């Protein structure tokens, strides 16, 4: 009684689990909900055992006392010796993407322009700027600050979201969830892409896996990685090949978490899972691929080689980092430390 009950952010994450839980013989089985929030309160509930969040979302379940249990690990280059699930994280690089034809445009200049963000509480499309640009203003009110922006999860009506486009439909709008056009890394990059936005606040990744023909979706295939350039908090504009001295922070991994009770017994499914179904699985690409999604981002990063063990059996704060979990509680202070449910 090892079945494992993923939990599925809404209706093409459900579509993913469904197939894994297919290929799995019913070892994972899934249950949905639309947003990451009610996710997690299902989790806290005992209605689903796990789901893989960003690091924003890891303080949240954190604080409920949920647990992280394995963490995302994307290709490296030095360590190379070691397994991938043995390898320590690297943590991503959040970065603040513009089009190279927007000139003057700087972190400097940012006022008044128009943003994408990944989703409201996530780490480098949403706390890692907004955190930076309360501390620079002096003032909480980040709602003001860019004149319309799409930030998936805040009120519908706001600016916050005006340029969130919804589903296909046009329903949805702004919902944090993968039916919006421009949620998670790939839908801010997507807004930023079509000139709907301004500025978007994603991860160096996602400007590679989305240029030069890495994406063969309709709305990348054209993309041309000359025609951006990284905001650096210092005022000056670069290539995105100088994503390591021109980010706004290092951001940790996304990681799977659990109630406490139930990390030993979901970590060992989700090893045996990957070895099925992970990059160079049994069953992969045979039957399911884990980490695939045709560039959606959906359960787990496309980008992901494995699921990692974690050294030292950390807390949510030592995962996360004490200084990453301290800028967060100061941005929260705008909108005293218990469970938000
Ligand atoms: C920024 O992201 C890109 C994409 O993940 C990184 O480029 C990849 O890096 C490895 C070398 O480590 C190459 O083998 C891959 O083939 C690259 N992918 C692509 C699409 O080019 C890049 O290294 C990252 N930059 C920084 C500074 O971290
Ligand atoms: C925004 O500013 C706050 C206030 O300075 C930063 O909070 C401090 O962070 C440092 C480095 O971790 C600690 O030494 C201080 O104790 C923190 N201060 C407080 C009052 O808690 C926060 O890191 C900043 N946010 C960002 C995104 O850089
Ligand atoms: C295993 C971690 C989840 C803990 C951690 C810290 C961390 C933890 C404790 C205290 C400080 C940092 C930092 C990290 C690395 C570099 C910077 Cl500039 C900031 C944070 C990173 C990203 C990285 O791998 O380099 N991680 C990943
Ligand atoms: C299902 O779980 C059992 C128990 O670990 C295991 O023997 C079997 O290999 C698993 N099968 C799949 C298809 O995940
Ligand atoms: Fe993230
Ligand atoms: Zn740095
Ligand atoms: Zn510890």
């Amino acid at each position: 009684y090892t079945r494992v009950v993923w939990c599925a952010v809404g209706p093409e994450e459900q579509k993913k689990c469904q197939q894994w839980s297919q290929q799995s013989g019913q070892n994972v089985t899934c249950a949905t909900a639309s947003t990451t929030d009610d996710c997690i309160v299902l989790v806290l509930k005992g209605e689903a055992d796990a789901l893989n969040l960003d690091g924003g979302y890891i303080y949240t379940a954190g604080k409920c006392g949920l647990v992280p249990v394995l963490a995302e690990n994307r290709k490296s280059s030095k360590h190379s010796s070691l397994d991938c699930v043995l390898r320590p994280t690297e943590g991503y690089l959040a970065v603040a993407v513009v089009k190279k034809a927007n000139e003057g445009l700087t972190w400097n200049s940012l006022k008044d322009k128009k943003s994408c963000h990944t989703a409201v509480d996530r780490t480098a499309g949403w706390n890692i700027p907004m955190g930076l640009i309360v501390n620079q203003t002096g003032s909480c009110a980040f709602d003001e600050f860019f004149s319309q922006s799409c930030a998936p999860g805040a009120d519908p009506k706001s600016r916050l979201c005006a340029l969130c486009a919804g589903d296909d439909q046009g329903l949805d709008k702004c919902v944090p969830n993968s039916k919006e056009k421009y949620y998670g890394y790939t839908g801010a990059f997507r807004c930023l892409a079509e000139d709907v936005g301004d500025v978007a606040f994603v991860k160096n990744d996602t400007v590679w896996e989305n240029t030069n023909g890495e994406s063969t979706a309709d709305w990348a295939k054209n993309l041309k990685r000359e025609d951006f350039r990284l905001l650096c908090l210092d005022g000056t504009r670069k290539p995105v090949t100088e994503a390591q001295s021109c980010h706004l922070a290092v951001a940790p991994n996304h990681a799977v978490v659990s109630r406490s009770d139930r990390a030993a017994h979901v970590e060992q499914v989700l090893l045996h899972q990957q070895a099925l179904f992970g990059k160079n699985g049994k069953n992969c690409p045979d039957k399911f691929c884990l980490f695939k999604s045709e560039t959606k981002n959906l359960l787990f990063n496309d980008n992901t080689e494995c699921l990692a063990k974690l050294g030292g059996r950390p807390t949510y704060e030592e995962y996360l980092g004490t200084e990453y979990v301290t800028a967060i509680a100061n941005l929260k202070k705008c909108s005293l430390e218990a469970c938000a449910f």
